[PDB]
């Protein structure tokens, strides 16, 4: 990553063993569940196209999964070539060159280059583009390896509403459909798959109540000396 | 916060990717428990609101917990707006503008405004202030996500009293109990549901013991049984 | 390891105690698996040769594997010196001195001289060259301690297609077979050892299908409809 | 109701007793059916607010559903006057008087003014509006008493594509969603385990695969035969 | 639809629901059988887009056929915009404007425009245009489900020829196969699957001949004649 957003000295240093450890844990012990997606981004803060290449190849030994990320990113870079014909003219005073596709994926661009653009003012956002190309790759990984579906997130009979809501919301966040398709699942699916008493409370306040208000009312019914309704 | 570099001139910098890594080891270990808010107190030391929003943004797995925290800010932010009269931008030429709720929360404010507000006369500690909004949001997520009720914590025959006291004080912590409620619970409920080994000594102590005195009576070092809990 | 400056040249710092701890846990957990390579590559971004020697020194386990790797390394160093490999940067440096094989590996070169070569313009990239020579041995230990197995692979009777796709990738990676062969085995053996009712799909897929197009049409095994297992 | 006559001019006729029986027959004897609306539309052609009120109040069966319809048109009539204050600002001779929503629902307007709007040129859609508000009632009454469920319909590994479209679009006559949700539904959601033959067939068709072909796809030896049933 | 009652005719009426119920009977008895297509043209003489939408919406189920029909209509509407570039913003009541594809489909057009294009000088054929695209719809339905096996057909032991060739014909018309194939089937399969004495006398005629000649030649026993009404 880059390790200084102002300072020139020691601008960038190679990846942490905790970043690798915890990367390897999500793709193995959480086994490509949808919570991978937002977690990837929290890892990638200030990551260079090379750091990103390191993250692409460090997905827990899963070689076939490397191929589905890899072919994706490359198609996206080949697309960047279709959208951007090459300027060779005078570069303006203080300005850098504009990246190519093979530059975005770090094949043609120096690591000084990658640092340069990432600390430029206004930024040339190469790592923030490549990581969204990688999440698109990553999204394919989650569909083949984990059978998780927002359709089939179901609240258990003695199950806490907080554990069922955590599953629905992490599964929701990794959908790539629009914000209207998203806002519909929290109105429809979430109320519809809660237990009888919690479903009754969710519709009673209606889904226009805040999540904490929903949450506190749903723990309140499912808390001490509970009734598991038969189904 | 302020650098750790022990050559020359101290200079103010953001939160570091090593610290970001540390927060990720904290989250994916303690996650939502009472045990989060003190680690947070540590790692957010000399943070600006921009760091605080980086601390929020670099969370991965638990997107409900984050929707409740993002939510809890808006309501305290709005409160702040309702508490103070603020006109938009400078009220006078060449003097600083007054903070709004959304400025405390980093959204509507630049980082260059942010270190301005802090170097005002008197100081406006916009981070420190903001950390309180965050911690109420944390306390809300933790109370709901925490799993033991305070009204059903009982000590078995082979359970160490240290382990049961940490679970009781951590259950009284999850539920955000007043000191008046903690002093009454301490006195009452605790003594009762200790095992008869601790309990008959706890009962031999006279009116209004300190928790030190409850431990000195009970302890009773080592055991119960073979190879006691250190968690 | 070498850390980057925003303008100007790379600077050498001492290795992290965790990087060391991480690598040991790597050679305990993954030695006989093709997971040794991406982790080793991950823990040797911006490494010098003394970084690469420190990682090799750190191991106190798996001594017969290190020995095979060491005799292997000397084979491409002796080759270096005799049959003059192609490389980027100076083949006859004027103002500094020819890298030998031993020097690339760092048994006869001081750390200054290695920095000397990597800080050069054009550089002589001694670190990356060495890491290829360790990765040759990493393949060798993976081949010797996990032998031929690509022909014996079958998709299980109850096994989803992607779980056995995921194994075929691991197997074929472990296999070390020629790239004309890798490309045939992905074209026809991947279909050959598959489920029979999934192979009917795979025939309509053809040879030039992506993994994602194949993992989308064919999923789990699936089973008799309208039945229940025997009692 | 109003009859159209030459030059597109409008001429008035009293409500037939046969139209009213016709409407009691569609309400009671095509009860709750989506088909209820288009028949309705064919009964309400040139209807004044008065003819609609007679239509609605003529009916004596199904009074839980006429109640939600009376609540829905009241709400819509009071909504209307927020959005448009009648006769705002400067008053202009030459106008029939503007309809408030209480005139639209026929509550503060007389026959003379009801004829006023519809013999105007261009015709003021007073009765047309009320019908579109009543169809909102009827579509809601349809949703309320339909039996199909959106959490039952999905394509499993034995189901034809047709067989699932028929049921799913049978759902959505009753159950309302956006097209972005319907498109996401057919892309991925309700199709997670969908028929292996259909996948085989869908690939075998190429990049010239049509919806008509995809419906014709998939047959076996259960259910109806292949022999024709239409004289 | 638009009556031809009255001097200088251009007068719209509602469709009678009896007419709607006679259409419920055609589809009850004949489904989508090929002679539903010109009946549907006959039902929709002088009809509007709103009438048509009414006649479509009153159909009993078939929701996969309804979709396939609906997307078929949406592509003819879409190319219709490509074949006639027409534009509009907000629609003005009373104003003669050029119809777009959406206005020809009843989707965007109020009924006064629809009648208004129909009764312009020249009449602009908006009812025709869409009725033609619904007939292409039905014609698509007929392609998919009307064919059944003609190779079933063999003349019964006591069967006269005028029952067996009509039955040949009824199944031949059922199949959607191109004409020159059908001509082939006439000169071969009608003769080859015929009884011994028949096929013989059909080989004496030569099957090249007119159907009057085949009826005269292959003559069988008289009586009432089976009218073909057992299915």
């Amino acid at each position: 990553p880059i390790v200084q957003n102002l300072q020139g000295q020691m601008v960038h240093q190679a990846i942490s063993p905790r970043t690798l450890n915890a990367w390897v844990k999500v793709v193995e012990e959480k086994a490509f569940s949808p919570e991978v997606i937002p977690m990837f981004s929290a890892l990638s803060e200030g990551a260079t196209p090379q750091d990103l290449n390191t993250m692409l190849n460090t997905v827990g030994g899963h070689q076939a999964a490397m191929q589905m990320l890899k072919e994706t990113i490359n198609e996206e870079a080949a697309e960047w070539d279709r959208l951007h014909p090459v300027h060779a003219g005078p570069i303006e005073p203080g300005q850098m060159r504009e990246p190519r596709g093979s530059d975005i994926a770090g094949t043609t661009s120096t690591l000084q280059e990658q640092i340069g653009w990432m600390t430029h003012n206004p930024p040339i956002p190469v790592g923030e583009i490549y990581k969204r190309w990688i999440i698109l790759g990553l999204n394919k990984i989650v569909r083949m390896y984990s059978p998780t579906s927002i359709l089939d997130i179901r609240q258990g009979p003695k199950e806490p509403f907080r554990d069922y809501v955590d599953r629905f919301y992490k599964t929701l966040r990794a959908e790539q459909a629009s914000q209207e398709v998203k806002n519909w699942m929290t109105e429809t699916l979430l109320v519809q798959n809660a237990n009888p008493d919690c479903k009754t409370i969710l519709k009673a306040l209606g889904p226009a109540a805040t999540l904490e208000e929903m949450m506190t009312a749903c723990q309140g019914v499912g808390g001490p000396g509970h009734k598991a309704r038969v189904l």
